[PDB]
């Protein structure tokens, strides 16, 4: 049984908010605690395909509280993955691209993005990509977008073979946008490494889903494109030549 | 995005930890405050058909929590509700059963049987019903009280006013059908049937397609064609029936 019709919805949104003030009071206290880093984990799952409590997440001022456990945790390359996971999440919802235009923002995801570890700068990479995505609705200086996408392209290249699989997607739909950017290379470059990292580290569960939606398609387009560039289409060809292994 | 693969459970018993520490903390604190009684109706809510976050609940001593909430907040009408309510969410799990036989449980369960809000009477039935309805061995208290409550159950529902707004809600009448079949208990029968001619009979848009679409006809209907059936037992059941159609 429960309350109500409906009344779960209400609880979720509650959830939201008890939990960024777990978050809030953890950062006070200066706490890297288990339950620190199990917050930020629920944070990022409940973001995860879901729109509207991205949205909540923002309405509760959680953004400039993320920016805050940022800042008072420098060196806790786990806080910051879960944060910024939790910001890519909201980085693909385009209803909220507008409220992500922040300078404060902007300058501490391009300075995750020069991580030493690929599982912070990775989901740094992923925000940059899905906001350069929009070409402008950019709303700030374009001296920082030029910047950013030619510092994504370079520092998705710098990046060694992850150990673990750092992500879990349940869909590669939010990919097949940044895909058809062939005036950015830096996005679609970071959309096929993560597609690849994530079929070599699982393909068991990625490959299907991968072929299912129909991305081998995206990856096909790019392939001879004559205005492609190398990089990108050397990854998307190795994704191609594993995937057509896997039927 | 997500951490990796099937984090989303360790996520929702992490979330039902802390909102177990929201309630202690809002219990040592007598603090009758919004965001408690809406932890209640989250903690329900999560409860609501899924044996293993109830389990989790039993794990991290939430029911001893749980009659702390009730015994230090005694007045209280929505408070009281939730807690009876997640706890008869526990109650339909069988495999949770001996956890719920602590005496002092049974013993607070019994008295707010007999209160008049019928918000908590009914909960608390709801509790009583599904736990002497597997059997008497699986009874591991006093079967003297056992054998009271399968009478003050039947008792306390004969004198219930039909509730006015919305006071429970259901996925599924699955739970009730097992219920249904206790013919040796007949105040398990009478509480299962009380409970789904009141959702119908309210929302019946929702609850009488979803109680056909489950095959409930068969078995309010069994009851109809039994003989030896308790007679409030088979009014209420046929009157169910006779709008069904």
């Amino acid at each position: 049984s429960f309350l109500h019709v409906g009344a779960q919805l209400g609880t979720e949104l509650f959830i939201v908010r008890q939990l960024l003030q777990i978050v809030k009071q953890k950062t006070n206290q200066n706490s890297v605690d288990t339950t620190l880093k199990f917050t930020l984990s629920a944070l990022w799952n409940l973001t995860d395909e879901s729109p509207t409590t991205c949205r909540h997440f923002i309405e509760n001022q959680g953004l400039e509280l993320f920016m805050r456990v940022l800042e008072s945790f420098p060196t806790e390359s786990s806080i910051q993955q879960k944060v910024l996971g939790l910001l890519n999440n909201i980085a693909e919802v385009q209803e909220l691209h507008s409220e992500l235009m922040w300078k404060d923002f902007i300058d501490h995801i391009s300075s995750l993005l020069h991580s030493v570890e690929v599982e912070v700068s990775y989901f740094a990479a992923g925000i940059i990509a899905h906001l350069i995505s929009r070409g402008q609705a950019w709303t700030l200086s374009r001296s920082q977008r030029n910047s950013l996408l030619d510092d994504l392209h370079s520092a998705i290249l710098k990046w060694p073979t992850p150990e673990c699989e750092m992500v879990a997607y349940r869909s590669f739909n939010p990919f097949f946008p940044l895909l058809g950017c062939f005036t950015t290379p830096g996005v679609q470059l970071w959309a096929v490494w993560a597609m690849q990292h994530v079929c070599s580290k699982n393909p068991s569960r990625y490959c299907s889903m991968l072929i299912e939606e129909g991305g081998l398609q995206h990856l096909y387009n790019i392939k001879d494109h004559e205005h492609t560039d190398p990089h990108v289409q050397q990854i998307a060809v190795a994704i191609l030549d594993s995937l057509e292994k896997h039927i």
